[PDB]
Parts: structure tokens; sequence; C-alpha cells
């Protein structure tokens, strides 16, 4: 069921000038966004107009939006997860609800990794694979065969440079933080698109 | 016998537009091309005429030219493995022949690290060293006592951040891939052999 | 504890970059430890007698940005993974440790104080772990006893599964032992100011 492919949409240049200013009149488009401050990328996923990714990637960081620098929403260093408000054009995942321990991770090369859930906040890869092919990865998605968010990856236990289980923070731990609330800034360098 | 040093010959800032342009009019010399994207650094060895280095580095880019941008002739996910024509100047490693276990991997940093073969793709270093000795040296050659290319650098297995032993692609993968068969990688610097 | 830190940024990327061309840095240098840059990496410079101490794995056999234009290193210690330079005007310097105390702190480029038991000439245990991310790029970081005193500069972590749980540095004597015996600039992008 679920695919992705890829779209670069500025160079390191841009990237640059854009966290600089903190102002990124581009289009957005997809629910996983291929993220950047100026000196390293990963990815951010949406979930419930929240635009959520890795605190180890964006710190505290502002995100580049069309009207200027969006100030993050939500902060948890604890749980290593921020969240600005989604700009504009901007797709969200809807929450998993079903159930299921097959999970699937995309990564920021449009990969789907199988993932078997053996734990709140962890999985096993069905098949291993180097680690290179998860590292960047940070804040995807890991769904559910339905497509639904179940949490966003955070980290992967490996050994001797073959990765062979990651940990998520789960789509809970979210909710919990929104809950509990209520000079780069980072850039859109790229998108992941589903279905 | 062997040595090798090396001579960087791009800024960060360099490297940016080379690399959106894709036209790189620098002039190309020696064996071993010290190769970055805007955002990563590994190496690129040239055997044959083909030049070549690792997928988890160039992804499948096109590598900068002094007539335009080049695409990848080669490219292997499984092994990790991607070739590009080899630009005007550079000079090329012939595949070894002598079926040497003492291996030797040349780094970045131009360090010559002595491997014993273990294995089809799998070698032991004699001395172990901190795994930053290794880490941007992915697409380097290793080779056999006579100077030849036997394979390419492309993981280590390390432990407490010390390397003990490499993963590389073999020469005979690549004339099986030879057989079978935004932004450009651009060169910022290289390496020069004996 | 007594020691508390926090950390100021001062340059960007293209800030850095230039820099690093033409070598020559006339920001106003303050602080003890200097959050430190090439283009490419970076790490972290602890100043003690003077001298500006940090690791051969960050800076090689770079020079380092001055006020009147770059500075050649003072000391190489490549076994050690050493390297010095004279200790640029407005940089205060932190004094060696005699007290001979094993409770250690390790400071970090985020500013965080992590205890660290001594367990070794040149290698300690952290009392709580963390994932490795916490230490990535602090190398050339002080070690520091409950004085505020350097022992030592952080060099590497022992890690599995993504947890740091302990630490290897090298210790301030064999700074002396290197004293005794004995194409772009590093940059200075950023302090940690302590207390
Ligand atoms: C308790 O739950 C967790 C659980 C985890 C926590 C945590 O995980 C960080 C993890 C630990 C380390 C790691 O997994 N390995 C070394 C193993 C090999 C690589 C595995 C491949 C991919 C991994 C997903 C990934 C990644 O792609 N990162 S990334 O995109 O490349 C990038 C650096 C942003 C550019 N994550 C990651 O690589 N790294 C950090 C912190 C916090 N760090 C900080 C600051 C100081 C940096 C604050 S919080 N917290 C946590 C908490
Ligand atoms: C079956 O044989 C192999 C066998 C291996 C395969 C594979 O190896 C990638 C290896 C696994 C990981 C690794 O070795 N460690 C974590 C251990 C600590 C570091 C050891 C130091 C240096 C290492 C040589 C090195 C390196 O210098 N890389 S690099 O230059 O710095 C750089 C990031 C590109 C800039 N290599 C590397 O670090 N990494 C990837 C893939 C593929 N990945 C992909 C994409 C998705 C990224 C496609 S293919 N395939 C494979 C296949
Ligand atoms: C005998 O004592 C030691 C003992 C150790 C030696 C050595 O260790 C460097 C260590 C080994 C490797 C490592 O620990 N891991 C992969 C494990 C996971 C990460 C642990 C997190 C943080 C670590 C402190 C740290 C760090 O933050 N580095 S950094 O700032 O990010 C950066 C790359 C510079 C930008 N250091 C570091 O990560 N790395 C190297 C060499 C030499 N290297 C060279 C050249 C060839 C590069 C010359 S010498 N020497 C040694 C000597
Ligand atoms: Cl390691
Ligand atoms: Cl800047
Ligand atoms: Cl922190
Ligand atoms: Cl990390
Ligand atoms: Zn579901
Ligand atoms: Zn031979
Ligand atoms: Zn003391």
């Amino acid at each position: 069921p679920i695919t992705a492919y890829s779209q670069q949409t500025r160079g390191l240049l841009g990237c640059i000038i854009t966290s600089l200013t903190g102002r990124d009149r581009n289009q957005v488009e997809g629910e996983v966004q291929v993220v950047s401050t100026a000196t390293q990328s990963f990815l951010a996923t949406c979930v419930n107009g929240v635009c959520w990714t890795v605190y180890h990637g964006a710190g505290s960081k502002t995100l580049a939006g069309p009207k200027g620098p969006i100030t993050q929403m939500y902060t948890n260093v604890d749980q290593d997860l921020v969240g600005w408000q989604a700009p504009p054009g901007a797709r969200s995942l809807t929450p998993c609800t079903c159930g299921s321990s097959d999970l699937y991770l995309v990564t920021r090369h449009a990969d789907v990794i199988p993932v078997r859930r053996r734990g709140d906040s962890r999985g096993s890869l069905l098949s291993p694979r180097p680690v290179s092919y998860l590292k960047g990865s940070s804040g995807g998605p890991l769904l559910c065969p339905s497509g639904h968010a179940v949490g966003i990856f955070r980290a992967a236990v490996c050994t001797r440079g073959v990765a062979k289980a990651v940990d998520f923070v789960p789509v809970e731990s979210m909710e919990t933080t929104m809950r509990a609330s209520k000079k780069g800034s980072v850039v859109i360098v790229g998108r992941i698109i589903l279905s």
C-alpha cells in the first residue's frame, strides 16, 4: 500500500539565505517535509496541523515561513520532540487508531522500510540495513498499513554499522506534549510525497 | 612502497556554486578525488577510465564537468556503487591481478592504512585506529602492494569509537556492474599516490 | 553544582566560511570555552594557561583565525589527538586542576554540564548515561573538577545502541608533556561562558 518519492526544492545556497532571513515563500506540499538547518538536514512530519520534528536536529530554532519565521509552538527536550504551526499548504497525517504492529518507516531517500513494533516507542527492522539507509531520516514518520501516523523516527540501534531496530516518539507522546503546553531558522529544502 | 598526499582545490563556497552550475573548469589531476556534495564529503577512485564512488555519498547525482555535468554511467545501489565517465585530466588505476591479501587503504587525509584481507569484501586493520581516521574515506581505494585497485572502501566495523575491520566493494563486482549495464557532486580536492 | 554554563552564537555558516578563507577574525573574544568551526564541521576548544587547546581530529593542522590574521599552531600532537594555539586577546583561561578529584563535569556545545566519574588516567563514566547526540560535536570541551579547574579535554565516547556511557579525554598532564617536548583556518562561531 504505502509508497513514497522525494522532491528537492532548494540548494544549500537557498537554504543558507532562507535560514538567515527566516522567510520562505516556496509553496508547501506533502505530509513529510525535508528540512535543514544550514549545517544538518533531517525530516519533519505533520500530524494534526502541527509540524513535528526532533529537537536533536532542530533545537529551539524557528521555521522559515511565508510571513517570516515561525516560533516553535511545542518543545519537549526529554522526548526529543518539537513542533511548529504547520505552514499554509502543508498536508497533515491522521493519527493511527488500528493498533497495528506492522509499521513502515519512510526515509529521506523515500525508502519504505518494514518495522515490527515491539514496545511502545520501539520496533525491529524486518531486514537489517546499513545505518546509512536511516541516517538523516530523524523526524520522519512511522506509518501503519493504512498510512496513519503512529510516531516519528528518533534513533536507531546498530552494531558494526548495521541498524537492526528503531526508536520513535509515539503519537500519544505528542498529544501529551500538546495538552501539557495548554540565530538561523530551520528551512524546508524538499519534501516526500506519500500514497 | 606505497605513499600518498592530498591537495585541496575548493572551498565550500566554490563547491556550492560548482554544484549548482554543474560546471567544473578546474584541472583534474590524481588517481583519487576528494569529492563533495554541498553537504557531505567522501572519495572517488578511478579505475580503467571509470570514476567510481559510493551511492551512500553521491546518491544518483551527476558529476560537475568542464563541459557541464556528467551523468552516472553506472548505479548499483545493492553494492553501494556508482560510476561516472572519468573527467579529462584524471589518472586511472589498474585492477589488481596478483591476488594479494596484503591490502593498503588510502584515506581522505592521505594516510596509508595497512589492511589484511579476510574475505571477498572484508579485511582487518593490522593496528586499529579511531574511526575518525576512516570516516569520510568511502569511495577510496584499497590497494595491493604493487599499487593496484583490489576494491573500494564502503563501511567499517568499529566499537567504542575504534575501527578494527573494513568492508569494500571488490574490483570484480565493478566488472559485474559494468557487464550488467538537484546539485552535482563536486571535486574539491585530490590525492596523489606513488 | 557551583558549575553552570550557557552558550552564545557569534557567527553563521556564511560568516564562518568567509572568515575561514581569510583567516582574519576581528570579533571580540570572550569566555573560556570557544565554539569552533571549519566550514564543514564544528567542535569545541578550551583555554588553559594562555593556550587554546582542541582536538586534532577536528582542527587538524589548521591555523586559527586571529585579529591580526591566522594563528599557526603552537603545539601539535596527533598521537594524543591534541593541538593548541596562542589564546587570542580577549580569551579567558582556565587553570589546571590539582585536587585530584574523580567527580568530573563535562561541558558540552549545548551548555549541558554532564556529571562524570573519573575511572582512569584518561577515562571516565557518566553518572547517568545519555543519547550520544548529547556529546557529538563537543570534542575539545572541558572536563572540570568540582572547583571548575581543568583536568582534561573531551576526546571520544564509548557508546552502544546510540547511548553514551563513558568518555575518553586528554589529561591536562599530557598537555604539559606536549609543552615541554615542543586551506581554511578554523573559526570561532560562538562561545560558552562558565561559572
Ligand atoms: C528517551 O528518548 C530519547 C531517544 C533518543 C534521543 C535522541 O536521539 C538521537 C539519536 C541517537 C543517535 C543515533 O541513533 N545513533 C548514533 C545510531 C546511529 C544513527 C542511527 C540513524 C538514524 C537516527 C534517527 C537519528 C538521526 O537520523 N539523526 S539525524 O537525522 O541524522 C541528525 C543528527 C539530525 C541530523 N537519530 C540519531 O542518529 N541519534 C536525542 C536526544 C537529544 N539530543 C539532544 C541534543 C543535545 C542533541 C537533546 S535531546 N534525546 C533522545 C531521547
Ligand atoms: C552489502 O554491502 C554493503 C555494505 C555497506 C553499505 C553501505 O555502507 C555505509 C556505511 C555503514 C556506515 C558505517 O560504516 N558506520 C556507521 C561505522 C562507523 C563509521 C566508519 C567510518 C567510515 C566508513 C567508510 C564509511 C564512510 O566514510 N562514509 S562517509 O564517507 O563518511 C559518508 C557518510 C558518505 C559521506 N561508510 C559508512 O560510514 N557507513 C551503504 C549502503 C547503501 N546506503 C544507501 C543509501 C540509502 C544511503 C544505499 S546503499 N549499502 C551498503 C552495502
Ligand atoms: C589515544 O587517544 C585517542 C583517543 C581518541 C582519538 C580520536 O577520537 C575521536 C573520537 C572517536 C570518535 C567517537 O568517539 N565516536 C564515533 C563515537 C560516537 C561519537 C561520540 C561523541 C562525541 C565525541 C567527542 C567526539 C566528538 O564530538 N567529535 S566531533 O566534535 O563531533 C568532530 C568529528 C570533530 C568534529 N569524538 C569523536 O566522536 N570521535 C581521534 C584521534 C585522531 N584522529 C585523527 C584524524 C585522522 C581524524 C588523528 S588522531 N585520536 C584519538 C586518540
Ligand atoms: Cl563506533
Ligand atoms: Cl551567516
Ligand atoms: Cl540540552
Ligand atoms: Cl548524533
Ligand atoms: Zn492505523
Ligand atoms: Zn596486485
Ligand atoms: Zn581540582
